[PDB]
């Protein structure tokens, strides 16, 4: 049965349906970057609130700034913006639920002004983001906003026909001001240690390139809450979509699949209101940064440590690496010896138990999370997930070998062929550029480690780290992933 409003009451019995009248919802959030995570997390909690009969005025209007967003818009529009949330887990108490909290999705390609108008409408009180780890344009080595990027220069030159998130948000805020409409809160839901602070720094830096006045007004009227957002959400591959039809009879052009576990801890900093998400499990705390630092360092850091080595070994899913005891031992050593000592205190959390839950969640066999997804965009993910840890090891004079292996694994992985002879394309926005850095084995450490917006300035200037990187890369190439891990796991 095709998922749409017409068929909503004719799906399998076990399928949970929105308990509110879809036609009575009104928009309050504009979400930029409608992919899987937004749908499995923010749209999920908002739909859960609506099912209690509250917050029906907090519907989401999706926003797509990229050509690839057209397919998402068309797939959802063909379902009256309904989509299936399909939870997959082993120690499972999982549900299949139709989500009705997204009511539309606008594309910049259809009209820049229609999108500005939507973002500037008084009903829209929060502009949320899942624009990916590298979408904020801040160079982590020096904390500088990357004003020179072409799309940023484009928006400065054509503020009324922007293409980036910064250009759209500034144009919307200017229009709201001219109408006497209050600012909205900008709510980042991306994996950055201090995601709200980064969003603030970037938007202000961009606004400053326009005029001090817009910059000053934004600094004083817009809030940028930090958050820890957590819910493993694989890509919806054909197999995931077919499994939904096979098991629950729904023909959904684009369901979202995700693990049963879900958490959201937010700083309560909203200038123009927000849904009562705490009624459905969202947690609010004064300073969420140590929790987000913790999750990024341990969960995302471990994901990168597993993913390139796993792809090279020939694995294709996260649970497969967890079925390899050498990978599990390596992740535990990385988490316990390299990351843990660097973490700020996390009130109410026992780190040992938390690290075990990461092992448990990554071991979920039913979810089938793709290493191709986890590997994607390493050029933007390294400075967020791994380099901070490496820099601390370098500064402390601590062993860098396990962390260096992650970077060496990525370097070898960029050549595009695994140990079984299977060739792959590199899913990275700077793929061509990164593959170029590894065209000559003898020059890899000099070229790859010298990209400042990826690795910073400590790594290339560290003899200890460079030697470890070179040892690791040669071992991976000559002896393979398995033998390299065995040797490493025996170092003191
Ligand atoms: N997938 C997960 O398990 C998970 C968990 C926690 C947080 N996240 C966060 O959410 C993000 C998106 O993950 P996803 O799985 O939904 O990915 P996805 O590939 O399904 O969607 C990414 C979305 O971002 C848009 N996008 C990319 N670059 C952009 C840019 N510069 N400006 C505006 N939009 C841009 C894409 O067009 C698309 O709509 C991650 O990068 C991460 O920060 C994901």
């Amino acid at each position: 049965m095709k998922l749409n409003k017409q068929n909503l009451t004719q799906l399998a019995p076990e399928v949970k349906l929105p308990a509110y009248t879809l036609a009575d919802t009104r928009q309050g959030i504009a979400h930029i970057g409608v992919g899987g995570f937004h749908r499995a997390h923010q749209a999920y909690y908002t739909d859960a609130l609506m099912n209690t009969g509250e917050g029906l005025d907090w519907s989401i209007c999706g926003v797509g700034l990229r050509s690839e967003d057209r397919k998402a818009r068309d797939d959802l529009a063909g379902q009256d913006y309904l989509f299936t949330l399909y939870e997959l887990g082993d120690t499972d108490d999982t549900e299949v639920r139709v989500i009705g909290s997204i009511s539309d999705m606008l594309l910049a390609e259809d009209s820049a002004q229609a999108l500005i108008d939507k973002l500037a409408s008084p009903e829209i009180r929060i502009v949320s983001l899942t624009i990916t780890e590298g979408g904020y344009c801040i160079d982590d080595s020096n904390g500088e906003f990357m004003a020179h990027l072409p799309q940023i220069q484009h928006d400065l030159a054509h503020p009324s026909s922007p293409k980036t998130v910064f250009g759209f948000i500034c144009a919307a805020l200017t229009q709201r001001r001219a109408a006497g409409i209050p600012a909205f809160t900008v709510m980042s839901c991306d994996n950055l240690p201090h995601n709200g602070a980064v969003t603030r720094k970037a938007l202000l830096a961009f606004a400053a390139l326009h005029n001090a006045e817009l910059h000053d007004w934004i600094k004083a009227h817009v809030s940028f809450p930090n958050a820890m957002v957590d819910r493993i959400t694989p890509m919806t591959s054909t197999a995931h979509r077919l499994q939904l039809h096979d098991e629950h009879g729904i023909d959904d052009a684009w369901p979202v699949v995700c693990e049963p576990f879900v958490q959201w801890v937010l700083e309560d900093k909203f200038v123009n209101g927000r849904p009562a998400w705490e009624k459905v499990g969202v947690q609010f705390t004064d300073d969420v940064t140590p929790y987000e630092e913790m999750k990024i360092g341990l969960l995302n850091g471990s994901h990168l440590a597993l993913t390139y080595l796993g792809f090279l070994k020939g694995y294709r899913f996260v649970h497969e690496t967890m079925n390899d005891p050498l990978f599990v031992a390596y992740m535990r050593a990385y988490m316990d010896l390299d990351v843990t000592p660097n973490l700020a205190p996390v009130p109410g959390i026992d780190l040992t138990d938390y690290k075990q839950t990461l092992v448990d969640r990554f071991s979920n066999q039913a979810i089938a999370d793709q290493l191709e997804r986890v590997c994607s965009d390493g050029s933007s993910k390294f400075p967020k997930f791994t380099v901070p840890t490496i820099n601390r090891l370098i500064a402390d004079g601590r062993e860098t070998e396990r962390a260096a292996l992650v970077v060496a694994a990525w370097a070898l992985y960029l050549k595009g062929v695994d140990e079984n002879g299977v060739s792959y394309t590199i899913p990275d926005p700077r793929a061509e550029f990164c593959q170029g850095l590894v065209s000559d084995d003898a020059l890899i450490s000099q070229r790859l480690l010298a990209v400042e917006e990826i690795f910073g300035t400590a790594i290339p200037n560290s003899p200890e780290f460079v030697a470890a990187f070179e040892r690791c890369y040669g071992s991976l190439r000559d002896n393979g992933v398995t033998t390299t891990l065995k040797h490493l796991l025996k170092k003191p």
